């Protein structure tokens, strides 16, 4: 079984690379960062452009929902990340304390927290509310790729330009988990899978890992792809046929079969780069963004 994605739209307004592309947890938006120091709303089914979000002072890296689709959380090279009300789009917080450019955050599934990794090679925990620091973890000695919290929010997950995954306690700070395989790549990617199980990582030698964190053990792994310069996002599809997606450096959009590590589909379009992709939360929906020679976002559906 294959899926058939086809290009629906494509998303035009942003002036540098794109960054990061979310969908909505209620599926029905798109969120988008940019190089460009804007976020920008789209209509998910229809990719309508909405509205944009202004304010930080320098370029965005990442970008993502609360749990409610009320609120995003960005990071960006100004050092802050900015907590927004997306109907208003008035900047609720700006977390200051990361003492060099913020990379990579995202919510816990309460969305009374939100994690962040630095190029300070940290990781920060914020309270959502207050939008003041709780926990600085000293979790890495190079730049902090990405951070994700597990199901219950119990478990914050990082990677690292010094080639470690690793699993912090969300209450205690504690470092549980050290994970890294037969050789040290920096690991540029990270996520928990849906059910919690597992750990995807994407490493800079073309590798994508799923990990069964509480084994400590690589299950599986995806190659086909080049990923040997950028933190390239992944995903878990789940809407129909149970993916793994991934943008590529050969301009590509990759998706695998989970399970048998064949690569099913490739999609071609994009002119740079393919530095992010989001799969929608109900339908069979990828949207994927590239860096500054594209500048656009492109809608999939299967
Ligand atoms: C973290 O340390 C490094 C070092 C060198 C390159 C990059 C990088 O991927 N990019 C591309 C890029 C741009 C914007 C966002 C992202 C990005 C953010 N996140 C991810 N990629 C994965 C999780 C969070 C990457 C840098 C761009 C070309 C100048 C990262």
């Amino acid at each position: 079984v294959k899926p058939n994605y086809a290009l629906k739209f494509t998303l035009a307004g942003h002036t540098k690379a794109v960054s990061s592309v979310k969908f909505s947890p209620n599926g029905e938006w798109l969120a988008s960062s940019s190089a460009d120091k804007l976020i920008k709303i789209w209509g998910a089914y229809d990719g309508k452009f909405e509205k944009t979000i202004s304010g930080h002072k320098l370029g965005i890296s990442d970008v993502a929902w609360s749990s409610d689709s009320n609120l995003l959380v960005s990071a960006s090279d100004d050092k802050t990340l900015k907590i927004w009300d997306v109907s208003s789009g008035k900047c609720l917080k700006t977390l200051k304390g990361h003492s060099n450019y913020v990379f990579c955050c995202n919510f816990n599934p309460q969305s009374n927290l939100i994690v962040s990794g630095s190029f300070d090679e940290s990781v920060r925990i914020w309270d959502v509310k207050t939008g003041k620091c709780l926990k600085t973890l000293p979790a890495h000695s190079d730049p902090v790729s990405a951070v994700h919290f597990n199901r219950d929010g119990s478990l914050i997950v990082s990677s690292s330009y010094d080639g470690l995954c690793r699993i912090w306690d969300t209450a205690s700070g504690q470092c549980l988990k050290t994970l890294i395989d037969d050789d040290n790549p920096p690991v540029s990617f990270v996520k928990f899978s849906p059910n919690g199980k597992y750990i995807l990582a994407a490493t800079l030698d073309n590798t994508l890992k799923l990990w069964d964190y509480s084994k400590g053990k690589c299950l599986k792994t995806y190659t086909g792809h080049k990923n040997e310069k950028y933190c390239i996002f992944a995903n878990f599809s789940v809407t129909g046929g149970k993916w793994i997606v991934s943008g590529s450096e050969d301009n590509l959009v990759y998706i695998w079969n989970l399970q048998t590590k064949e690569i099913v589909q490739k999609l071609q379009g994009h002119t740079d780069v393919v530095i992010s992709t989001a799969c929608h939360p109900t339908e069979n929906i990828i949207a994927s963004a590239a860096l500054e020679n594209d500048k656009t976002i492109k809608l999939w559906k299967s």
